[PDB]
């Protein structure tokens, strides 16, 4: 079914990606060179999808693990009506529509932002998630609003990091069949031949995970790449297809080699890959109308009349099962239910809780009140208290349960979330200790580059977990992630403001939220609840005291509130002005006015204390050069927890014979 | 032969672990009481380790990569002499040898720092490609001076962690054949049973990887994990066995569940389970003395006959290659040759440079001179430029070559790192692009406690990098990796710098050396080579000015600071004084005298101003309340790199104006 007009689409694109790479002398001809038979294979004649109609919500999800090949991919969205010629000719340029590597909210049809290696791939596992527990809890019978599958195409890169593996072992698991991966086997990596520090059988470890396998041997035969989509299209497991190219097809002199992988082809080897492809060497960027034509007639056409029948059928589905409809409808848009707050948890004075253990009420709460709310943990919902009590578990019997087992994969969980968190319909979490947030590190600041609505719960935050030792114990992780442009993190001091941090991670549609939760019980402040919802929603607020100018002024986070307040009292007991200051979210707390800022801390005071169970870094700025930091400089240790914070200076008389000292 | 006192060996080791979780009221049962055989079956049968000869450099190197269980290593350790039984009555607590998880340097016979789940096998994959590379380099005809095995006992969170997927997959292309894995597979994890999130074959995943697989079905019988030691030894590739033991098995109620994983067994199901095991349940801590002499007996003998041949063998290789020996010794003592620096790159003034070229030209004399030198990339060595040129690239064929290709496997190349700087002989090194150091972040918090002398180049440092666009733009990495503790962060500001920034991380024998370096052409600054070479060292160093108190500080680390001192000049032009600071190392500055750090940066000087690109985090502690931070609070862009930066507001036009503003 495929003609010599197909061919000229195929090599048409070879040639747009690489007459973009050329003028931006800049950009990886190799894998658009090898890809595009497979690529144009997909869109053509399977993939549902407009890119003008970027947003239909039984859209099929294509994500490009491999960002290096971007230009395919914007080859690709031009031939298909989104995308300017002139965008093409702007590549790798400032303001340009056309990024090196595709990212998400710039370029329309760009589902998620891929650059760094197997990311894109378990962001795909992400989203083929969301679509299977959509459609768990949706569906009924003959309204399948949700069912559309999950297309990624991935490289030797994303497959030799472990991410793929930890993904690739969850898919298979849950038998997530709508995920089909088109595998560009070239045997070349940027440092050369594959066979340097790869060795490995694909087909049987993907066996082993429960997937399907498919080996297509010729990757520019159209017939057998279409054949093997719909044989994986057919499939109840996971399936991977292992397409054989050679990178850079078409070079004479840099084909099946690293050189073609990362560098410009220069015009001398454009001109012959031209002449072995067909086309004109003195006609640049010239794609003939029977190309557009093609994408009109097959994937344009084809994607408006599933949207066409997916309106219809959700039409009837109002008047069947119309509270679904609303409560889909509401899913899509990504808003909160009305005066869900109203259910949350209320801590009352004389409470001593865990900052996990009120989560745990809130998220009781919240799977109650917000329809959407989906996530798991990373085997740690008893330590994490992640885990909704009145709700099943998600599974392949099970698509509709709403706790998900991620399993000791803490890197996959998280590209999850943000793959969940790009489908769409789903307010999405994931869990585990905040020792071990350096796994899932890389996932995170793609939820900050992208924005995404996702929130990452971590638990045991300090030296206070106590007998699991320093590998165990939080140190340098906040001022990291408080590094992460875009990232709210927000270490919340009692049960109540635990509350509010919430609010914050589910209502922050453009940012992501980490939320530092602790394993010791917690003091309930005295603040009464207005100033809490408001101060935690700035960042940093008054907890005691009414002078803005003081002696004193103690700032803290988390666990150490109350332990400053402790501190203040003593201070006033001796004849010293003191006002204590609590700072959940240091990103919400520098999005605040200077006024603001200067009424919680003025500059104007100078001896400005600081008190975290965590590294000094970050804190001098808000002590000034005459204020001192009370942080923790080394490791933590094994021994009780109450002993190991004791003996690290967070007692109250150390921080009294510290703040008497100064000056 | 395994008699009825091996059983009360494997019971007692048990009874003793679930004593020292009691009486601590932490800890975990689970694998201790499940994998009590297979341990006692390596340790007193195959393992050539003295515990208290720990040094012995040719000793079987053991790690437990579930850390959870060490209980069960304290107890391998008081049986074989090296741990007090005073020791284990103090577990997790205050001051002990005995943490909640195994600790390095912390406690005699422990060879690596484990807990995070994974990083223990990775570990072991880089202490075994430590042992194929030295015995490359240094067995000769008859004198096999370098002739040990790896084994790790790992768990099931530690092979759905993808760092075992990469670190297998490296050691089953390489042939790593003398390294053992011994798999726990009791099907239950912490939340629950593994059917909930696990399915795989590991056979099959592990036999994909190039590597052999052995099913022992009885965990509890010795002879069958005897056998499954003997042919993993005989084999030529990596071998995993998989090892079938109950979760707490001996006792009646909690085994076979999550709840035994990682609560103390409590009195009564303890009373219980000494009952099943045929034990005392009144005593306490109680070790026959039958046990001790199995293990005096059996793997002590052993270890020390083994030692005292290696030695023998060691002098006889002195008479027979002795410069080849002195090597070797030199090697092992973790020392450095003298005057190496002598033969370290010079950069003179018109030179322009990369931080990565210069990096690479002084590697490429380093190799030469300092022969420990060990390290490769992770499918970047071409950009990094951290290959050695003259050399040979590591493989099966060749483990004597010194080029190492990790591939795209950032997390296993780390830990291997790690392993390696932990078995000694070796002077390791890894490199990547600076975005990718996320990618080895746990591992590079390991290498921070554990206090290990290894280097990681990360190249592609800033918002300069330009076309490949945001996600490969460092902007937080920085501020990330100063705040772990014991990690030296080096940004050179030009080839000089970067000598003496390699200096520092190869003579850092406690502290592990992460290399900041840019992909843009730098300049070379005018301060004499003394002075870079002292101020590197001590971490901040004025490169333009003589007044102490100027009007004007500037401060900047690596591509900034010759901008800031080309600004200093048009400042000073415009009727003011300026002195501008290179801070490459803010470990080693705040490791100075008070006086050094305000001759540096006087807290007197009100108008201090930094430039950097990267995340303003940290950089207020230097300029102080009424200083600025001139830095990046937000995500790079596409375009080239030049304008990347100049659009960022790295001009020496745009500081002038902040700063007069000021
Ligand atoms: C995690 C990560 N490490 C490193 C890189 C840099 N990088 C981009 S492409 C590439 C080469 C990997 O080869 P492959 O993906 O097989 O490329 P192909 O030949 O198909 O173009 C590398 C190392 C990256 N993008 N992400
Ligand atoms: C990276 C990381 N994530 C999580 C933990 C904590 N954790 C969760 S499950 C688990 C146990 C994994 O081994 P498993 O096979 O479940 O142990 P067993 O049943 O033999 O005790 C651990 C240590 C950890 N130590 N490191
Ligand atoms: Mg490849
Ligand atoms: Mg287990």
């Amino acid at each position: 079914m495929f003609n010599e007009k197909d061919q000229l689409a195929v090599d048409t694109l070879r040639a747009l990606s690489i007459d973009t790479i050329e003028k931006a002398n800049s950009g990886h001809p190799g894998l658009p060179m090898g890809a595009a038979p497979m690529a144009y294979t997909l869109w053509t004649r399977h993939l549902n999808f407009n890119p003008q109609s970027k947003d239909y919500f039984n859209r099929d999800r294509f994500v490009l693990s491999a960002g290096h090949g971007s230009a395919l991919l914007y080859s690709l969205l031009h031939v298909s009506g989104s995308l300017e010629l002139e965008e093409l000719k702007q590549f790798r340029q400032w303001g340009s529509k056309t990024p090196g590597h595709p990212e998400y909210r710039h370029t329309d049809g760009v589902e998620v932002t891929t650059g760094p290696l197997g990311q894109g791939f378990a962001m795909s596992v992400g989203l083929a998630l969301a679509e299977d527990h959509l459609a768990g809890k949706f569906n009924k019978e003959g309204y399948n609003v949700v069912d559309h599958y999950t297309y990624v195409l991935a490289s030797d890169g994303d497959l030799m990091e472990g991410i793929s593996h930890e993904a690739a072992s969850f898919a298979g698991h849950n038998k997530l069949s709508k995920l089909v991966v088109l595998y560009d086997s070239n045997d070349i990596s940027l440092d050369g031949e594959l066979n340097k520090a790869f060795s490995e059988n694909t087909k049987a470890r993907f066996e082993a995970y429960g997937w399907n396998y498919l080996l297509v041997k010729d990757g520019n035969d159209l017939e057998e790449i279409d054949k093997a989509i719909t044989t994986a299209k057919s499939q109840e497991g996971p399936t991977i297809i292992e397409v054989k190219t050679t990178i850079g097809f078409g070079s004479p002199n840099k084909a099946g080699t690293n050189g073609v992988h990362g560098a410009p082809l220069g015009e001398v080897e454009r001109k012959l890959t031209f002449e072995n492809y067909g086309l004109d060497p003195e006609k640049r960027f010239n794609v003939s109308e029977e190309v557009y034509e093609i994408f009109q007639n097959t994937m344009l056409k084809r994607a408006n009349e599933d949207e066409s029948q997916w309106n219809s059928l959700l039409e009837k589905y109002a008047e069947t099962y119309p509270e679904l409809a609303e409560e889909f409808k509401l899913a899509i848009s990504g808003k909160l239910p009305k005066n869900y707050k109203d259910e949350l948890p209320r801590f009352e004075l004389g409470h001593n809780g865990a900052s996990r253990a009120d989560s745990g009420t809130v998220i009781q709460a919240i799977s109650k009140t917000v329809p959407s709310f989906f996530g798991g943990s990373a085997d740690l919902a008893g330590s994490n208290k992640s885990n909704v009590n009145d709700a099943t578990d998600y599974s392949s019997e099970t698509p509709e349960g709403k706790n998900v087992w991620f399993g000791v994969r803490e890197f996959a969980m998280g590209a999850a979330v943000n793959g969940m968190a790009a489908h769409g319909g789903l307010h999405p979490y994931g869990a585990t200790f905040f020792v071990f947030s350096d796994y899932l590190k890389p996932a995170l600041r793609l939820s900050s580059i992208m924005g995404l609505n996702a929130t990452f719960i971590f638990t045991h935050d300090s030296i206070a977990v106590g007998e699991d030792g320093p590998t165990h114990e939080p140190i340098e992780q906040l001022a990291g992630l408080r590094a992460i442009p875009n990232m709210n993190v927000i270490r919340p001091a009692d049960g109540n403001e635990t509350r509010v941090a919430w609010e914050v991670a589910l209502e922050s549609e453009s940012t992501p939220t980490s939320l530092v939760l602790t394993r010791q019980n917690l003091p309930v402040l005295d603040v009464p609840e207005d100033v809490v919802e408001e101060g935690v929603r700035k960042g940093a607020y008054t907890v005691y005291g009414s002078e803005e100018t003081p002696e004193f002024l103690l700032l803290a986070s988390g666990s150490e509130v109350s332990l400053a307040v402790e501190a203040a009292k003593d201070l006033e007991k001796q004849g010293k002005s003191v006002r204590v200051v609590s700072m959940p979210n240091w990103n919400a707390f520098e999005q605040q006015s200077e006024e603001y800022k200067e009424s919680v801390i003025p500059s104007s005071v100078t001896k400005r204390v600081a008190i975290e169970m965590a590294s000094p870094l970050g804190w001098h700025k808000y002590v000034g050069t005459a204020g001192k930091v009370i942080a923790i400089d080394g490791f933590g240790a094994s021994a009780p927890g109450d002993l190991v914070v004791e003996k690290y200076g967070f007692t109250k008389e150390n921080i009294l014979n510290q703040v008497m000292s100064l000056e």
